[PDB]
């Protein structure tokens, strides 16, 4: 397949990205609490479901949620702001909560089920989030460095074999802050640090110039 992008919703960090998140890729996005890593989720999960004319695929979207943080009236604050029905934009996330980090990893799997069921439907996935991606490893492996790194080698190869596979942009968020960080090391495709700026601004660079952007009622925009 082609590589298809997936508008963030700002025009500013769509240039930094050569035109949004890519299928075929892991996009991980890092940054302190509070950056705006969430807020960029769930955006491109309404972005992803318009026409590639206004930067979507018309999409379908899976979500891992590992911190209880995916919020459907944002959700719909965001789709009636971009000119989608919210319901229509909510019947397209299929939604799950993983409860530890072997749990996370079982969702991974039974996520290929659905997106073999969507696979040549004009809805297929186009788009699996994973917030928090680290959350869970992090806390069960302490003092455990080794073994977690095997844990999230495998869970990240997992995730690039559907990316690939199936045509999909995978878009993982990492809570670094203070002293902390390995980040996803090399794994990602791509990497991108968020922070806060003056005045409510985020600001995003790749790692290995800026984008602005704020977050609104259309989830982020310049
Ligand atoms: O209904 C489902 C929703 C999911 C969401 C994320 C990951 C896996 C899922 C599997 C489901 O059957």
């Amino acid at each position: 397949a082609t590589i298809g992008r997936i508008s963030t919703g700002s025009k500013s960090l769509d240039k930094l990205l050569g035109g949004g998140i890519e299928t075929q890729a892991i996009t991980e996005v890092f940054g302190e609490f509070g950056s705006g890593k969430t807020q960029l989720a769930h955006t491109l999960a309404v972005m992803v479901q318009l026409p590639p004319e206004e930067g979507g695929l018309n999409g379908s979207v899976m979500w891992i949620d590992t911190e209880n943080t995916f919020r459907p009236e944002r959700i719909r604050e965001i789709a009636q702001n971009r000119g989608l029905d919210p319901d229509e934009v909510l019947k397209h996330i299929a939604y799950a909560r993983a409860f530890n980090s072997n749990h996370q990893m079982l969702l991974v799997q039974q996520a290929e089920d659905m997106i073999k069921e969507l696979l040549n439907t004009d809805r297929p996935v186009k788009l699996l989030i994973v917030d928090s991606l680290t959350s869970h490893f992090r806390s069960e492996y302490i003092g455990a460095l080794a073994e977690r790194q095997q844990k999230l080698a495998k869970h990240l190869a997992d995730l690039h074999r559907l990316a690939n596979l199936y045509d999909i942009a995978v878009f993982v968020t990492n809570q670094v802050q203070a002293n902390g960080g390995h980040i996803l090391a090399h794994s990602a495709t791509l990497r991108v640090y968020l922070r806060k700026g003056k005045g409510g601004k985020r600001i995003a660079r790749l790692i290995d110039g800026e984008a602005v952007f704020s977050i609104t009622e259309k989830g982020i925009e310049d």
